[PDB]
């Protein structure tokens, strides 16, 4: 409430991926110690942490060990079972709580929470079997999109239904997992806003980013987003409403659709630093990682001013060879690589923040490097 | 020339203090592994390193061990002896070389090198005995400063001569060590410039910083330095010429005196990241540490644009309690703490970068915190 976790103390992180690694690096600058729990040895985060606990996320015993050596605990792994987070908020210090994670983990529960906040979402229906899929298609028509309610993107995730010809594919998915069908709402661009709220209630919002996805993987984030001032203001206001209604502590990434007629629909939420906020490491006065640490520790939040326009480009497994071969050409580019040993095609290996006074020159730079030819097409 | 050290390789650092730690943090963002050699276990740098070697700086076997596991070797500790330096330069990869470091270890050698590069310094005389002191006093008159040529660490090691009354104290100093006598420069401001030069000869120069020393220890760096455009241009030009003439690879801090009459004299050089460049971590497009890594690894250098005005304030052992107590008042302030256990009174425990569009507001903020009343007086 007024509880402050002072520099020198230990922050425990559940999950050792790139998000935890970058949380850790930010915390280290401020003089915090870092403990991490991850199922695989020498994770990106372990490479920066003082203490490594190699164990499963459901390993209640190892979770207790993390709780014992930590003064505060946060998570970066978003598919963690919220029963484990319920244990921590009662027996350790987890200022984020378990509630928000539980609401944002399931696309259906997520939509209900956005609606209760009074914000606009695409019309949606829960799909648990073929009869329900049929009814949902009949009610919402085409175009629509079927998405699994919980984390299961690896190989499938979603089916876009442009016409009746895509129904066969949707039925297969509907059998494989619980789904929601959402009406496809026409939009000009996807945008996101990172909002941070500390234990003491202090709230900061980062600049609106314009996101470009390829095969449903983030390719580029563009800041400032190439949208109207009024859309930017609305996006920012929407993020503040969510932080307050969801009683946020820590970080919330709000992904959005911006339509040609100036409206914003809330797409999805992530209760953590998000890929679309990586630009902040090089372009803002505080990074989202530095902010997240400040939020949970209850330090004054840093400023979120955009200090230079930026295009973040993702480096997937398929790009890493190209990046390393082209290192000599990275003038004006700020490389971040996560220390993952095995490259797989779609695995996130790093990102590059391209800073320029002109956003179009930054975009042209990414194209000129030809590392992302596959994405450009 | 062409040699590039790619992300994924190991950077070895001789010296595990805060400069090593901040080098290592910048390197980790880019996906490098870190090895460190330091006389004390659990050093600031070891807290972020993948491999720690605990040994003396003059222990050639340990130095050799660090070199053997490192793809490139750099140093934070300057007083490496010649036998270790030659071994490193010829049998490891030490792109910085030994030549520049040799020149900057002796105040007389250093001033000769600066003059030979075509740059101005205060008039000076070598003092190896009492007779040479007498002659130098005669030629330079009062006021003047007698300084030891080596041993840059604590204990003053200097005597300011304003009258014949001070000669007695000076003779004692010249009796214990080789000295240099320098004519007193009537200066308005102390300033410094950080210059970067990569293995391939690419150069970048950081903005001029105004430095405020108290008890021979840096207190504040102010950027932009409160000096005329003409003085700024001159300091930058001088720093570039030095980098060229000394064939710098890596980082060079050039400390200077700026007079009211618009003249610059070169004071002293540090062939490494420097305390007067810590502001770059929060206020510049690239930090001196990010730049140092790029320079030795022969990556393209980042930009050095000042993105927001800044006051860096040092946190000594005598300040850490005040910082921790005032943590809730650190809005607009960016805290860096080095992870040192033992807090001696004059030991550098961290720094705070105070960012503000108005330099005077930043200065005011430092005072209003009432942490540095001692320095303020
Ligand atoms: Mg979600
Ligand atoms: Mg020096």
């Amino acid at each position: 409430m007024t509880r402050i976790i002072l520099p020198g103390k230990t922050i425990g992180i559940i999950g050792g991926g790139q998000l935890g690694r970058m949380m850790a690096l930010a915390a280290k600058e401020m003089g915090y110690k870092i403990a991490v729990l991850d199922p695989t040895k020498n994770s990106p985060c372990a490479q920066v942490a003082d203490i490594e606990i190699v164990a499963s996320y459901d390993d209640l015993k190892a979770i207790q060990h993390l709780a014992e050596i930590s003064d505060v605990v946060t998570y970066e792994f978003e598919n963690i079972d919220y029963r484990c987070l319920q244990w921590l908020e009662k027996h350790a210090y987890l200022p984020q709580g378990s509630q928000l994670l539980s609401k944002t983990q399931n696309r259906f529960t997520e939509k209900n929470a956005i609606e209760k906040a009074g914000l606009p979402v695409a019309t949606y229906r829960l799909v648990q079997n073929q009869e329900q899929l049929t009814e949902a298609i009949a009610e919402l028509s085409y175009p629509s999109v079927l998405k699994t309610t919980t984390g299961g993107y690896d190989g499938k995730g979603q089916v876009v239904l442009r016409s009746e010809a895509d129904v066969d594919e949707a039925r297969k998915l509907a059998n494989a997992a619980e789904c929601i069908l959402e009406k496809w709402v026409p939009f000009e661009k996807e945008v996101s806003v990172i909002v941070i709220r500390s234990v003491s209630g202090e709230t900061k919002v980062f600049p609106v980013a314009e996101n470009i996805h390829v095969n449903n993987i983030l390719h580029e984030s563009i800041v400032p987003a190439r949208i109207t001032e009024e859309l930017s203001q609305k996006a920012i206001a929407y993020a503040k409403v969510l932080a307050d209604e969801l009683e946020l502590v820590g970080t919330l990434a709000v992904e959005m659709f911006a339509t040609a007629d100036g409206e914003i629909y809330i797409n999805e939420l992530a209760p953590r630093p998000h890929n679309s906020g990586h630009y902040t490491q090089d372009a803002c006065e505080t990074s989202q990682f530095g902010q997240h640490i400040r939020a949970i520790c209850n330090l004054p939040l840093g400023e979120t001013n955009l200090l230079k326009p930026v295009v973040m480009v993702n480096i997937l497994g398929e790009h890493i060879e190209g990046v390393l071969r082209q290192v000599n050409r990275l003038t004006g580019c700020y490389l971040h690589l996560y220390g993952k040993e095995e490259a797989k095609a779609q695995r996130k290996m790093g990102h590059v923040n391209i800073l320029n006074d002109n956003i179009e020159v930054a975009l042209e730079k990414a194209k000129s490097l030809h590392i992302w030819d596959h994405q450009e097409q």
